[PDB]
């Protein structure tokens, strides 16, 4: 079938949705397109330029909320920024681990620079900014995994535990997820407004 | 060589450095030990099995500030907790991947259930007491699975982007992980305070 970059990625993230992450792969992908696996390699030389490219594409695709508003908080930005991460990195099967360890790409480089740009423009040190940023990035990346390798896992307790486990497997992770999220914020704004104040 | 429980453990670890999470498999395992693929079928059944196992040895070994001193705060445990946990999920290469989406074993029980009575014994809900739990374990997988998926990965920037990225690769992660840590432990203070006033 059709092998552009739209196309090619198209396939392969249907195949990781059928396979997930660790079971996806070129042959795979070739059987998928129809092609031999020759073909494939002029277009996709390796597991790693995929996953690279799907990472992008994600977000590109899912990702809604990469920009504040005009006029938006920063404590509003990052979570809608962070809601919109997660929903992302759900939508697929394995998302969150393709996502991993990823660097930004120059398509996403007016984007980010511009998220950066923001929380300075808010007070923050690009440092403090830059570990507001990456503090919420990790915290949504651990929650979204740990709730998908969970999710694959599954294919005389103690009683807190016990019910600590009954809440845990009452909801889908959104709810601890977006606590904590309040709490991360919270904690950054309490940082930011302290100044050099002992704190 | 030895097939006992504690002698398939160290060479599936000692695999696990040398070969990462996604080349980990019970051939491999086999051969380290070796050994013919049926015999290690007795004593292992799958990868899965393998996992779940090393997911309890690797903080069995290695995570030693499980449980809060006498008269400690909940603040300090949970920092300690957090900064033992981090080292022990990067003692080994994918630990963290290993450590995702796991459950209590039963052998970790009596441990975990003194940390959410605990949470409870400081004024925090059952649930309360899980979410700021649960947040500190996501923050920390987070930030070392991006770290380590980072390193496995390596093997016209614009000016902010430059320098966080210059920021980023000038430490291992600890710093970020440390600050970010911080301001999560203090939004759930400013949360628990608050009680049922409007925060
Ligand atoms: C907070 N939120 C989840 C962010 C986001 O919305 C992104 C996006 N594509 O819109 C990211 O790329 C974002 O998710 C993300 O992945 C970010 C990063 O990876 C980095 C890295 O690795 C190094 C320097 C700077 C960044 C960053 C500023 O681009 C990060 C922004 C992250
Ligand atoms: C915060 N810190 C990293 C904790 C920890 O020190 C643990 C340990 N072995 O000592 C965990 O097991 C700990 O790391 C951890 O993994 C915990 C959990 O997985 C769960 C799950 O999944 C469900 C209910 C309860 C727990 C929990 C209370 O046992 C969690 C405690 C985590
Ligand atoms: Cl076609
Ligand atoms: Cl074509
Ligand atoms: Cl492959
Ligand atoms: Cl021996
Ligand atoms: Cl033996
Ligand atoms: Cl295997
Ligand atoms: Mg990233
Ligand atoms: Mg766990």
């Amino acid at each position: 079938s059709r092998l552009n970059r739209e196309s090619v990625i198209d396939a392969a993230l249907e195949l990781l949705n059928e396979t997930g992450i660790d079971g996806l792969t070129t042959r795979k992908l070739a059987q998928k397109l129809g092609i031999e696996q020759p073909t494939l390699y002029w277009h996709v030389k390796n597991k790693r330029a995929l996953l690279d490219a799907l990472a992008v594409e994600i977000l590109a695709r899912h990702h809604d909320y990469s920009l504040p508003a005009a006029g938006e908080s920063w404590q509003s930005f990052l979570r809608n920024n962070a809601m919109s991460f997660r929903r992302a990195l759900l939508r697929y099967r394995d998302g969150a681990k393709v996502a991993l360890g990823t660097r930004p790409d120059e398509k996403q480089y007016d984007t980010v620079e511009t998220q950066l740009r923001f929380m300075t423009e808010n007070g923050f040190s690009l440092r403090d900014g830059l570990y507001a940023i990456s503090a919420v990035s990790h915290f949504t990346l651990g929650a979204v995994l740990e709730q998908q390798e969970h999710t694959a896992a599954l294919t005389n307790l103690p009683p807190l535990l016990r019910e600590a486990l009954q809440i845990m497997d009452s909801d889908d992770g959104e709810q601890a997820f977006l606590h904590g999220l309040e709490s991360l914020i919270r904690g950054f704004e309490v940082q930011l407004t302290a100044l050099l104040q002992i704190v």
